[PDB]
């Protein structure tokens, strides 16, 4: 079993920190963390990789706690692939 990480929208997290959780904890470059960014906002929710199980619960827990520690509400989910 893999599993999908995912961000999801909400009201509050600015573009910048979403392009930067993109970039630090799943190595996308500019054009694509802007475009998973885009899905973000338009379809809910972004789907930014599939990993390992105990990769996909380090992930986020990490995306989590990071996005927390910077007072936004950006919440990052894990499910089956």
């Amino acid at each position: 079993s893999m599993y999908k990480v995912i961000l999801v929208n909400d009201d509050y997290t600015p573009m910048e920190f979403v392009i930067d959780v993109l970039q630090k904890f799943f190595s996308y470059d500019v054009e694509r963390a802007t475009q998973l960014m885009l899905a973000v906002h338009y379809q809910g929710k972004a789907i930014c990789g599939v990993f390992t199980a105990e990769v996909a619960e380090t992930k986020v827990a990490m995306v989590n706690k990071y996005a927390r520690e910077n007072e936004h509400p950006l919440l990052c989910t894990l499910e089956k692939a």
